[PDB]
């Protein structure tokens, strides 16, 4: 319904967003040396994106939930002033604002 039809902008808007690089796939964990052990349940946008398209998400707060885990595992497993770390700051204070200006 209606809310799906933002949830669509706001990831097209993140995958397009410069500092979504970090997110645009999922993490490898043969090439992130402990990324397996600390990160229970990961997430990125393509999944989201995969997931949007087949229909899995029931309302917008499933959304969300998703897109909250990606930044959670950000802030996570990398430091604050990391390159991936800091790509996570702008991504999700991005996200919140952008999901702010509809609900
Ligand atoms: C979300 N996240 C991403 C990384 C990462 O190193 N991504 C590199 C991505 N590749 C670089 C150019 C092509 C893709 C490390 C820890 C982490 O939590």
């Amino acid at each position: 319904h209606s809310d799906l039809t933002f949830c669509e902008i706001i990831l097209m808007e993140m995958e397009s967003h410069d500092a979504a690089w970090p997110f645009l796939e999922p993490v490898n964990p043969r090439l992130v040396s402990g990324y397996r052990r600390i990160i229970k349940n990961p997430m990125d946008f393509s999944t989201m994106r995969e997931r949007l398209l087949r229909g899995g998400y029931t309302s917008s707060e499933e959304f969300a939930a998703d897109a909250l885990l990606v930044f959670d595992n950000c802030q996570t497993f990398n430091e604050d002033d990391s390159e991936v770390g800091k790509a996570g700051h702008i991504m999700r204070r991005f996200f919140e604002s952008r999901w702010e200006e509809f609900y």
